């Protein structure tokens, strides 16, 4: 029970009481204390990251694996604070939380300029929930238990807690036994609310509903298709609520939007007279001007923030509600209205966003060489299973992967979907991979994105961490030459050189499988189309054999332009289109995934 | 003259202006309109970093090769502006500027949630002299304006510019034949402050002067050593003073402090009975307990900051000015009190400076296999000129590179001493090659340092910026191992695993020869202390042949305790000591530098 | 039901919705469309104070006579906020609500030196729970709405409501029969705490 001890041992019970399991981090002088205290309690895991930057994206793709999980980042003073903001706007700007902790100078030096030490409480506050520097020892697990009650409650998003030295090692008393989680704050929707909401869905003739990455984070994912299908409601995942209801479903109509988005579900949304929002915002990737996207349309909008209602849009119906607490009483309401035949039957609707869906494709089955990217995207759908796990962040290589790649179900899709920060993808797929070691994790990066915070796969070959990175490589910073065209300039966006130790990259510049056998991994480099699917097979056979990352490099075209415009009605096709299977074979209308 | 053009167009004409010629960043959409008006203006070079990080501290290294340099870093919106706050905190810490630039959302979205749109005024303040969102066209050139004075004037600072997408692309009109850079603020000491400083001068019997980083940062390294030579008082620089005065000249006492200090600089320091402090701060990593440092010696400091003077012992005459205007002045009393002869002799003071440093030496010539570090620098002092202008960052590497290699030149020591960010040194020594391609750059890293940017080697392989980089190996965080002693751990501080690829690493983890090879660069790897020589010359060999970096590792025995403790009268030596040249061959005493 | 209003008349019926009858106040330019949709609104008395300090710890003791009470201030742009300021603080350090609203500068002349415009939102930061400039006229039932969850839920405080003009006299759709308060979050102990407490 009660016993003296340093304020991080008590630190260590709080975390376990909360659930915590795995932590990444980067020790250092300020932050030792805390690492002492973990290593004489046990039963957190420390995976030692190669960037402070890399300890925090893993906590964020640790986040996003599962729901309840929480990632830590941890870090010393000075610097390692500075080194972990692009990952706390990362997580802000999705809703999710990290808990990131960080060392400190001791009280009574803070403001004098000790070696190492920075303001950054005040450099955190714009993009975290809460950012505090614990000022004394009895206060360590009361920050601990408001920052959980604050990760997971209302919108949820990250902490920093900045812990000085002194603070750290000071005696407390303190009793584990006696420590207990505050309760979780989810306002929920009344049934007033709801059969609102319905009887608005009932006289909608061509409904919609748009499912956003608030479904997923409220765990909702089989309330939200149960929902649908009882309402006979065609379901348009935001790229953030991609997989809460499986792409080979009859009512999934395909995703909406300027970039991330397919024909066939821009042109749904356009046909539609109505909405249902539940757990998006309307995002300005997703909806192009409000005007357009709300044309002719009644839109609802259940959030769990009332802020985000009517902050792009003014919805002809606003609910404050977790998405949870919605869907279990929409589906109580739509059952209701079932047994009293009163939902309307969508036969027709249905059947039109279908033939949509069957026709409006895009090409990716190409024979070229140099490859094509669409072709790399249609042979990782055929050779993983329906149970893959995709983690991408942004670029060329994961905008055509969305338009192009299928999932089948919640946290499925791992993508920094608001933030984008290039370098994301390795350390978000090792710590998916820490969060849950049976998931069948495969990565999508351009080259820019895999050089970013390439020595992380150094982190997955030290601790035998799993998985497939596929790289496609054009040489180019791709979005950025793609969106220069309107410049009519290509600038400072070429990587290619004359590589003088491997004439064998042909002028691309760095050799991939050169950096990453360096750090411990297996690569394997394909030219030719024909080949790509063999050199996944061999992939899966290289991760069995040594449990360590295996990255295969696709050596792409250097020029291709992804399907992309500025309004819903207006996205420009590049490449070749397709209204038959030979052309886009890998669409769930022409092929069974697993 | 006068004529229409595009904010972004003016703002090109101001930085030429302003004397800017170069820039390091990563383009994208939200700040294509000024890379677009930097292709059309021409005479700014450009170089494509490989992390935004990496493009931050490129223009820290450019700022600090050469006074009156200001190294500009340029990004997008969203994540590029967050990964540039480390940056903006090393330069802040250590009083240089750089400028850094940022797209960022059209301005009537700044409220919304645009994508990669993020409040970096707010994250950026605490580590700038200014952070602005630019609102109007006509105020980007204002804003540059008021940059450039702000990181010229008083304590140097750094600033970020924010240019919401509108903004840039805005017609103005603009004469640039009218632009003049505004004038620089610089107090300056009076002859009754100067005068009084020199009375408590002669009044002092064994007096030093402690000469920091703002002398340099004045560009008044000539007069500090004219000062001292007329004075006949012995030098000690600060870490960031390190070159003001040759480490050959007979009045250079050695350094001083915790970590990066010798033994002869702290018995010199503790034997004073003044101290005369000339641009430096008393920091505590310099001072340890400031009760100790200032016993029995009147303490001067003359800093450009008024709060800096106070901040962390009372002096006894402290004084407001640039470091040149005080040693213009300080020069011109010493030659009247000289002429007038109230000048002491102090020939035995620094006889007795010069026996210290003659005896209280610390071991390098060790031959041992594996090697140990100290070593390495004793090679590097033999290998490169008196002319070498070293690279580093933090860790054991820098701390004992500290303690044995020499410097001869200001700004040829170019350390981020304050703030000391992993991955700093690749970045910041392409930095200060693309200021000075003729400055003959040797960087200094451990195996981490190194890790954390790697990718930025390419950088240097596709634009050929040729320098060699000194590469200790010992698969340890080993500044944080030595610091774990104290808690008596070693936890969460080793990188070695056994290398699927390499067996020739023999278990110490990443092979950098490979990682180095497949970015580009050149690499070659040495296991015994007499192969690090030749090795050093195939380096520049190499480096002259391919103009590309050369990587020298050493691979090091696994635990080297470097000399460090808590007070100047309590540094702990863990390593051998020396009191005769054969152990120490490269003090400046016994070898004579080029 | 639905209908075609202006953001301050939409705000009406939250405050009424919310349990509102009172306020403290003084008026201007800025501020005027407010105080327009409150006399056509009605059933909210309004004091005349004769300095606006007055109209805030007027609105601090009508919050503290009563349990459930809010105190509502209100003031016009510029130096009305900054009056507001020591009540802010003083509220806040005994852990009560008040609610203050300002009239503000319209959007598109938030950072133009505008004649009394202070960046208000920045200056009530560190004594409020809350302190926002609205800036769409469909927020403002919302941040009125989040508002009074913050000062009735946890460690109650103040909050700041900052209403450009143009966001105020705009036209938005709103029902006030759908409107309802949202739950307040007050913890509670368990029984293994008490009983080891007693
Ligand atoms: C290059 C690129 C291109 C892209 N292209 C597109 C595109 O074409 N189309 C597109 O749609 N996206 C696109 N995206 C993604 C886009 O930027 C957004 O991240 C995404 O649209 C937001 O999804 P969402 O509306 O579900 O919002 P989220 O960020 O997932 O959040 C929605 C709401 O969920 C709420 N919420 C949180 N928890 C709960 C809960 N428990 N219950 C209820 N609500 C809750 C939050 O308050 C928030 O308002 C692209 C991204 C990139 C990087
Ligand atoms: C691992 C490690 C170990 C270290 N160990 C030591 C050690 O043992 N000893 C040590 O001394 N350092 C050590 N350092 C460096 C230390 O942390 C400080 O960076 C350094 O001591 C500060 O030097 P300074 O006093 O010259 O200050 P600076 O940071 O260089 O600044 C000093 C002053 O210059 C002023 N200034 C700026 N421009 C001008 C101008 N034009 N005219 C006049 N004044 C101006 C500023 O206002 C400031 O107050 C270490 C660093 C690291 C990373
Ligand atoms: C830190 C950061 N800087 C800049 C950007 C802007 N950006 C988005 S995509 C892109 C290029 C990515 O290139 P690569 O990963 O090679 O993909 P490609 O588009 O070529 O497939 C850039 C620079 C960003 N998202 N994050
Ligand atoms: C971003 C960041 N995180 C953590 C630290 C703390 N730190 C200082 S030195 C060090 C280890 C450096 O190891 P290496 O570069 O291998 O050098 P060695 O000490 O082993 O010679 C660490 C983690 C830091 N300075 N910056
Ligand atoms: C993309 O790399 C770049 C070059 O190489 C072609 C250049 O010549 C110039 C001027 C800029 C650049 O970024
Ligand atoms: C019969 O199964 C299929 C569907 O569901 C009806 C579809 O919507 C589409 C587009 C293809 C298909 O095979
Ligand atoms: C330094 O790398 C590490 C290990 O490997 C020895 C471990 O076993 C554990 C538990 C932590 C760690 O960081
Ligand atoms: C004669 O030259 C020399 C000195 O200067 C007098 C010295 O101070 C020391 C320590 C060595 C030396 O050779
Ligand atoms: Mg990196
Ligand atoms: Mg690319
Ligand atoms: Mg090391």
């Amino acid at each position: 029970g009660m016993a003296k001890m340093r304020a991080v041992d008590a630190a260590m019970y709080v975390l376990e009481k909360e659930g915590i399991t795995t932590a990444f981090g980067v020790p250092g002088a300020a932050i030792n204390p805390f690492y002492s205290a973990m290593r004489k309690h046990g039963g957190i895991r420390h995976i030692l990251a190669r960037h402070v930057e890399g300890a925090s994206h893993m906590a964020e793709g640790y986040t996003r694996a599962t729901a309840g999980n929480i990632g830590v980042c941890l870090g010393t003073s000075g610097p390692a604070g500075t080194d972990m903001i692009t990952a706390l706007y990362s997580a802000s700007a999705d809703s999710i939380p990290i808990l990131c902790i960080t060392g400190q100078a001791p009280r009574a030096r803070l403001h004098k300029e000790d070696f190492q030490a920075v303001d950054i409480e005040a450099i955190a506050k714009p993009v975290s929930k809460m950012a505090v520097t614990v000022r004394e020892a009895a206060l360590v697990p009361r920050v601990l238990q408001q920052a959980f009650h604050l990760m997971r409650s209302g919108r949820p998003g990250p902490v920093l807690v900045d812990l000085p030295f002194d603070v750290q090692v000071a005696e407390i008393e303190f009793d584990p036994d006696m420590y207990e989680p505050l309760p979780v704050y989810k306002p929920a929707a009344s049934r007033m609310q709801i059969e609102k909401a319905v009887e608005m869905l009932i006289q909608a003739e061509r409904p919609v509903i748009v499912a956003g990455g608030g479904v997923i984070n409220a765990d909702a994912a089989a309330l939200l298709q149960q929902f649908a299908e009882l309402t006979s409601v065609p379901v348009i995942p935001t790229l953030m609520g991609w997989g809460c209801i499986p792409d080979d479903h009859e009512l999934m109509a395909g995703m909406v939007g300027l970039q991330t988005a397919h024909r066939y579900g821009n042109a749904t949304l356009l046909a539609s007279d109505m909405v249902f929002g539940i757990g998006n915002r309307f995002a300005q990737r997703h909806t192009g001007s409000v005007e357009k996207y709300t044309e002719g349309r009644k839109i609802v909008h259940i959030d769990i923030e009332p802020t985000q209602i009517g902050r792009v849009l003014c919805p002809d119906l606003g609910i404050v509600s977790d998405a949870k607490a919605a869907l279990t009483l929409l589906v109580e309401v739509a059952q209701e209205m079932q047994k009293a035949g009163r939902l309307p039957c969508r036969k027709e609707w249905v059947a039109d966003c279908q033939q949509r869906k069957r026709t409006l494709l895009r090409k990716t089955h190409f024979d070229n060489v140099p490859v094509k990217p669409q072709r790399v995207y249609e042979e990782m759908n055929k050779a993983f299973g329906r149970d893959v796990c995709y983690v991408t962040t942004i670029g060329l290589s994961q905008i055509a992967a969305a338009q192009m790649l299928h999932v089948f179900k919640d946290r499925h899709w791992i993508n920094c979907g608001q933030a984008g920060p290039l370098g994301w993808t390795i350390p978000a797929a090792l710590g998916v991979c820490a969060a849950d070691p049976k998931r069948n994790v495969v990565a999508i990066s351009g080259d820019f994105d895999f050089q970013f915070l390439i020595e992380e796969l150094a982190v997955g070959a030290q601790f035998n961490i799993p998985y497939i990175h596929v790289l496609v490589n054009n040489a180019y910073l791709g979005l950025i030459r793609q969106s220069q065209m309107a410049f009519d300039m290509d600038y400072c966006v070429q990587l290619a050189f004359e590589n003088i130790n491997s004439s064998e990259v042909n002028g691309y510049g760095v050799d991939h499988v050169k950096v990453a056998e360096g750090l411990g991994c297996k690569a394997i480099r394909v030219f030719k189309p024909e080949d790509i699917a063999p050199a996944f097979e061999q992939a899966k056979a290289l991760m069995a054999q040594y449990r360590v990352p295996v990255v295969v490099e696709v050596i792409l075209e250097r020029v291709t332009n992804i399907s992309m415009g500025s309004e819903l009605d207006n996205v420009m096709e590049f490449e070749d289109i397709a209204d038959n299977a030979a052309d886009a074979p890998t669409e769930t209308c022409f092929m069974h995934y697993e």
